[PDB]
């Protein structure tokens, strides 16, 4: 598997696996990875949704920072400030619960650059990312306070770019040959979007969460990757939870897009490559799940799981696994009262030993 | 290792893992697990500071819930109505992160009693848990309304119950034989505290964050466990950060607490078993923050990582490992406008097979 | 999922995993574990393969144990003497290169009865396995005369129970309850069986390595589980290996049981559930595998993977996964080779160690 | 950490763990590998003893290749061709266990030249391994002469280089400029040997197997980096297998080199970078068996456990972590066994497979 070996001291070439870090991107080329493929219920398996994209100009993007996915992200050693453009699909914790950790961490990390988060409006204020990220700051009003003494504030800004929920397949970025278009979702309530990724002749389609809807058809048309939930299966609904019958039946009609439903979709899509994801993806729930697709899609399919890969060039789009380090690290007015500060432990001596080694 | 066998088809006694969800626990007996370890950046391998505690009388507290640690306290197969309460250090994102995801979460997930956090306050209103928690629900407003539509809002809601940060080791917390006291720490500006659980004769210390101070000796005395922070050295932050030698010598004297601090500090206590955390647990990290405990403090030490368990009995603090699953998963107004329910597609052709066969 | 939690201090009931060691087995009760699932290459995901069965009168049988797989059966929590007996389809590195690991290994973790192995004849003394664990004791003479100088040495033998490979579905184990036939496989050359094990009402088979035969649908008929070989697509064959299509084509009908082909035989099997193994379960490959299957198969279907775990009960068989420990630990159950040219080379260490042997000896 | 990212589209340089094949190896560098670490009981977190060699003139070896390491050896990504030439330093289990599974595997992986193995002899000709390697191969003389229809036989011979076990710091192989020297270890019986390899101004020791010797601490002085055997303390003797107390004390004294004897050697060797292997790498072993090195040694010091990787360059000898895909795959760089009796048995598949097979030859 991957490309053929050439020389003993040589580097291996088109790897059977991604290795975050160790591949030039092509000029023509964009990289999908799935940083989070889970939904609500934590699990290390597969953290809260999160995708990120990287486009041939230079450019990345995250869409959706889900509560987990930072660890995934951290581990493709990537600098924290070449990524500092954010998309919501919504704000379900499971879309942007992670948010914060980039905001805290990536500025620990050496962020020098504020973050820029685009997300949808609400029916109301109250229901949209402005209000959302303006209260997720206050929230952490001890953390941001504490850590600007030391570190120009700068970094710590989020520039809020809150677009219409209601635009039917509308620009909501638009630079330097890259175009984002968001259209509406029906889950949970009004606000929720998928959004169109649009560079170089190539078409991305991050469908967040949904009940089918007669949009992403339509918008989504001809993607080189089309990303849409995919629900498990009503058995497998009264299996995992004791659900009645009704109930069950209900979830994958009403609230979820079914794995049938997901077929229909992608049969009226015709992307280069679909991508089935939301579910939990395990030994006995993957089987039934992809059967259902089936039924009703017969062309290409990757059922996502967390640090899978796409790489999306004029010939192919090919799915990897990512292999990347668990131990992951970075890559390149006083808050304090006198009372506090006075309750200094003396340890002058227990220290001073390896203190005066380390000096020279 | 572990007990003997005894059985071909019997149960391992006293075996030499911890398997979360299948030994019983003693009235007289305590189960720690650090279900978070590993500080500023994300990384699977640790997630950021979070502790389950069992006791034997059946209440069970977390203290701290750091970004992450929600997937290893989920691996624990405990019922969301067990864990209603959650004690707080202080209001750095890796200390409180995932309160979202336990909130959001644990309601989904049949919990029926609102969460109840305890934390300190700042010098300063907008600086404590009360603005905080309050912040934080505000954030996830359009999570909260749209989840009332279908599940009653009870749970939803967050009593909580600050507590002035400033005291030195007054009650903050008294029910069912239970008794938790805090006290200050010096760590980033003024607000966060260590805790100190003392139930049926046992007392179990929680240092957050801080460096050394006057409080923590004098308080934790004689604890059975006695979790404290415990940094990387200076030559690994030369390594790691590319620091030069003055900021890396100081970050190990004025922001945190040194391995040799740590040692000062386990030795004035005298513990059953003291806890070093906070440090990224490494292959090449680990051994000589030992090494700097050691210089100072020869009593029974873990160096944590994430899932260490620890039993303690009148007999024993005991350590292990948790094995649980990676693949886990949970064990037991409208705010749509007709807008939006007018794009619902039609789907029913592709859902009619699967659908005849579940009803029959 | 698994059991409802009906106290704060109590035990979980009804895991939705299995924890090796945690769970009683009752009277009327197997468990089948999968300590390998995996092809002729090495990867951590998936050792060669072994099969661990336990029967609910306490009777532990393994059947095969190909390179890797120890790390997995060392995982279980079970003493070394319940795992003496062990059943080889065929002579295959991995369907039994972990035999030496078993005899070793298992050795120093306690097993104090001699290895117990049934497996097939070949063509000529020299392709049958009576050969083949006769100089696999030869080749680690080394390691057998140095352990065995102070040591009761009975542990260190292995008592080989040869069978005739042709025969048609004939008894070669029959003890306390159970029974095991084999069958001729079709595979590399002749020798290769499949077992059925067969007690208490229960029927578990193991195909071992074949192309499609005419034997193994006969045989397997009703089994509460029954397990064969599945192979990756012809069109994985050409991505993964770079196979021209006639060769990719060939692997699939001549070598190998395709999907397609063990879709036919389940169907003609009819058991309460059928388990497809041998082929890299990866999230690029598993798909395309199912769906061959299910052109032919609609009845219950696992896909191994390394730890998978199926309980037979009367009332249901139900698929779990394993969730066991990676630093694994042996459980407790229930003429001298030295020349003094080399015992002379000892190095003075009283220094160094003072310290530490003084404060042990208190 | 790693070095500076100076381009978004680029690749991470000096990255901070070892990805297999994404490293140029410069002309004057070695990398080393550590395919396994671990104790005399099988586990997936610590295969047995195995040592992957990567010389900057292209030259590879394996020093050892115990029981579970083809798994870790098969995740670096190199041509079974490149890795033909195999060191043991004795014949228990943990040490060649894998060597059939590098034979058969690296077969079928594509090897096409003959597998090199030197080894120590013994007392007596049945305890080297001249005739440990002969017997290995009667004993897979199954997979042997059913593989060897299809496939040209010549990559399926094993070359023995036996050498004198009692030689003190001589020679046993010359070739392109890299010598590899022996001397005896104190271990079970006569036969076991430390190698060094010298090449370009470089030394590597591997200590295998030993109790405190005189040999090892003057032949391995200077080495780049030094790798010995370093025991678990006789307080986790006493908890983990309830060794009695003066049975776990003769263990850290007589049959294995302690944490303290490894410092006093490692002070007499004075390496540029110690490596402490063969204990069991968990929480609650580690840090004691790091107290006791630090003792008597202060110099610099790696713990091992599986895929720990070293690069010694003429600046530094770098510790790092590999990071490699668990999901591995192969890296591209006579008369029939069967009677007419078996093949009689194939099973009529042309309907199940119909369908699959028209669209494939399209
Ligand atoms: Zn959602
Ligand atoms: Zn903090
Ligand atoms: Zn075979
Ligand atoms: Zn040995």
């Amino acid at each position: 598997a991957g490309g053929k070996v050439t020389s003993s001291t040589g580097i291996a070439p088109k790897r059977y696996v991604y290795y975050p870090g160790s591949e030039e991107l092509g000029p023509d080329e964009i990289r999908v990875i799935a940083c989070g493929t889970g939904m609500p219920t934590a699990r290390r398996a597969q953290a809260a949704a999160a995708w990120v994209v990287e486009l041939g100009n230079g450019d990345k993007f995250i869409v959706d920072i889900g509560s987990g996915s930072m660890a995934n992200i951290q581990s493709l050693m990537i600098p924290a400030n070449y990524l500092t453009k954010i998309f919501l699909t919504h704000l379900h914790t499971d879309h942007w619960g992670d948010l914060v950790s980039m905001w805290a961490g990536g500025w620990t990390a050496g962020r020098t650059d504020p973050l820029e988060v685009w997300g949808p409006s609400g029916s109301r204020e109250d229901m949209g990312t402005k209000y959302a990220v303006e209260h997720m700051l206050k929230a952490y009003n001890w953390d941001y306070m504490t850590r600007a003494v030391t570190i120009n504030p700068r970094p710590g800004d989020i520039n809020v770019h809150e677009f219409d929920y209601r635009a039917l397949n509308e620009v909501v970025y638009q630079e330097n040959g890259v175009t984002f278009r968001s259209w509406p979702c029906i889950h949970a309530g009004d606000g929720p979007v998928s959004f169109a990724l649009e560079w170089n002749g190539y078409k991305v389609v991050f469908g967040g969460d949904t009940a089918p809807n007669i949009w992403y058809p339509e918008y989504a048309k001809g993607a080189d990757l089309a990303i849409h939930e995919c629900w498990m299966t009503s058995d497998q609904m009264m299996t995992k939870y004791n659900q009645p019958a009704q109930l069950a039946l209900r979830i994958n009609l009403d609230f979820h897009t079914s794995a049938q439903s997901f077929g229909q979709i992608m049969n009226m899509v015709q992307p280069r490559h679909a991508v089935a994801y939301a579910f939990f993806n395990d030994d006995d729930t993957r089987y039934d799940i992809y059967t259902g697709v089936r039924e009703n899609y017969a062309g290409p399919l990757s059922m996502a799981t967390d640090m899978m890969v796409w790489n999306i060039t004029r010939d192919a789009v090919t799915e990897r696994m990512a292999v990347s380090p668990d131990h992951a690290w970075d890559v390149a007015a006083s808050e304090y009262t006198q009372y506090i500060l006075d309750g200094r432990l003396n340890v002058d001596e227990a220290n001073a030993h390896w203190k005066q080694e380390f000096m020279g």
